[PDB]
DNA sequence: CGGACTAACGGG
DNA sequence: CCCGTTAGTCCG
């Protein structure tokens, strides 16, 4: 039996859907998932409609609501599972680490993927470093391109606490990838911490092989600071 | 390739 | 208000 405040969700969001919008949001998620046509806004504020008639259900229930949100088959239902467990936050520690990886490889894309990333596991290994060898290299080997996003992207808001040597490392693995979220991942880690130590960076990227969109990417704004050469 | 533009979302 | 960003399409 469904959880009564997923119960909830499911009928309020239904009642304002939006098929108008739902069939260009769905074509943007390259039809991976079916939309109900609802934007964040409005999601936003059906689901606080729904905590304030219902309250926010007991810690007890948390994992067991984000799951059945993301069984759903509209995709506002794993945004909504991601909003909630961000006020659940405050109970999220080291031990979730696999229900976290779990969420990462199923209904998996870029927009849930990078809504657990940087912010839930970042912080998570943020707080416990010692974790990071026990997940970051499976991550790396396994065949899951969402795992290898996760892996560059965990540290994406460490600012001076990116463990610079661990990025590279990271980097040098996956820098041979084909794909394009991983090359695209590649670039956005690298020019967001550019913004912390551009020198390091670009040093990186002038004396290791990267695919094209990872170095254009890291160097879009810090070709500024250093100048495009002449090439003759 | 890589630049220009679109539309939505996060946050100064 | 602005700017920076996941994407996305389109155009030499």
């Amino acid at each position: 039996p469904m959880h009564p405040f997923v119960k909830a969700l499911q009928e309020h969001f239904t009642a304002h859907q939006n098929p108008e919008k739902a069939e260009p949001m769905a074509r943007y998620m390259k039809n991976h998932f079916l939309f109900l046509g609802i934007q964040t806004p409005e999601r936003r504020q059906l689901l606080k409609d729904i905590i304030q008639i219902h309250t926010l259900p007991d810690q007890k229930d948390f994992q067991i609501i984000i799951r059945e949100l993301w069984d759903l088959p509209e995709r506002e239902f794993q945004a909504a599972a991601l909003d909630i467990m961000q006020k659940y936050k405050k109970h999220i520690n080291e031990t979730h680490i696999p229900f976290l990886e779990e969420l990462i490889v199923t209904k998996s894309w870029w927009d849930s993927v990078d809504s657990i990333v940087p912010t839930f596991l970042g912080d998570i290994f943020l707080k416990h470093p010692e974790l990071i060898s026990a997940y970051i290299p499976k991550w790396i080997a396994s065949d899951n391109i969402w795992l290898q996003r996760a892996a560059i992207l965990f540290q994406l808001k460490y600012k001076q606490k990116m463990d610079e040597e661990l990025l590279f490392w990271i980097i040098g693995q996956l820098h041979s990838s084909k794909e394009f979220f991983i090359q695209k991942a590649i670039g956005w880690v690298l020019r967001e911490y550019a913004k912390t130590n551009p020198d390091v960076v670009w040093e990186y990227v002038q004396n290791n092989e990267l695919a094209p969109l990872s170095k254009r990417e890291a160097i879009k704004h810090i070709k500024q600071n250093y100048g495009i050469n002449n090439e003759k």
